[PDB]
């Protein structure tokens, strides 16, 4: 309505109902819009986000529809701090659900959420558009147990220094290419190579990657042309597809095209 564009949801229409936790931003709630629609509502700390930058942004985000992408809804903009109001995911973030051990997941229960990050990341790679930080960590589970890409591309809004800086005690060296270690060369490839750290991730049901080693002995023990080795639950077949997203040249990493066929092709023969 009257003082709001297409990516302003005022704040008035929400009621909050839970608080869900704390993340990059600050806290994270549940609540309803217009009294009806199920929402997550991001408030975001003073001083932790380059807002304006971000705001422009939304407007492309909000443009990215897909079944497996967290949806945002808009921004309450008027206002500190501001929100961002998403899609809400009542299981929470996919590191803590693979922890959970009572799940007790089978293998084909792993591989399809591979497929669902790998759908997402596939209609990104379509829109040209970077993840930029894919990781467990910025997936989501619904209450129907599928998982979705959240969080994409806003690493570039973080203002700590901290995460945004390849030497920062906050960056996902363990998620990331040598070519980013090395020279800060950010590519769909480097989104490949975290892609397969994340079905590590999966199969490994929540581990740390490289769990025994320092972020500086990890970016040492790849820039060598070492690697995660397999996961006990990944077959032949699923560890060969993980591995394939971390050639030590870029360009020879599959697409998330690619690399769907071959989920699908898996899914069929085990
Ligand atoms: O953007 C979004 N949508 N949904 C969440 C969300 N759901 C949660 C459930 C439990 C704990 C933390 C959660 N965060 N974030």
């Amino acid at each position: 309505g009257l003082g709001y564009g297409s990516w302003e949801i005022d704040p008035k229409d929400l009621t909050f109902l839970k608080e869900l936790g704390t993340g990059q931003f600050g806290v994270v709630k549940y609540g309803k819009w217009r009294g009806q629609y199920d929402v997550a509502i991001k408030m975001i700390k003073e001083g932790s986000m380059s807002e304006d930058e971000f705001i422009e942004e939304a407007k492309v985000m909000m443009n990215l529809s897909h079944e497996k992408l967290v949806q945002l809804y808009g921004v309450c903009t008027k206002q500190r701090p501001i929100f961002i109001i998403t899609e809400y995911m009542a299981n929470g973030c996919l590191l803590n659900y693979l922890r959970e051990m009572r799940h007790r997941f089978q293998t084909q229960q792993l591989l399809e959420m591979c497929k669902d990050v790998c759908e997402a990341m596939e209609y990104l790679e379509s829109k040209q558009f970077l993840h930029r930080d894919l990781a467990a960590r910025n997936c989501l589970v619904n209450d129907q147990g599928v998982v979705k890409v959240s969080d994409f591309g806003l690493s570039r809004y973080v203002l700590d220094d901290e995460y945004t800086s390849s030497v920062g005690s906050k960056f996902p060296v363990r998620w990331s290419p040598p070519e980013v270690l090395m020279y800060s060369k950010f590519s769909s490839k480097s989104d490949i190579w975290a892609f397969g750290v994340l079905m590590w991730e999966i199969y490994s049901l929540g581990k740390m990657p490289y769990e025994r080693f320092t972020n500086s002995e990890t970016a040492e023990h790849i820039a060598q042309g070492l690697r995660l080795y397999r996961p006990h639950l990944a077959s032949e077949k699923v560890y060969t597809i993980m591995y394939s997203c971390w050639h030590e040249k870029a360009d020879e990493r599959p697409t998330f095209k690619i690399l769907l066929s071959n989920i699908l092709d898996v899914m069929d023969e085990e």
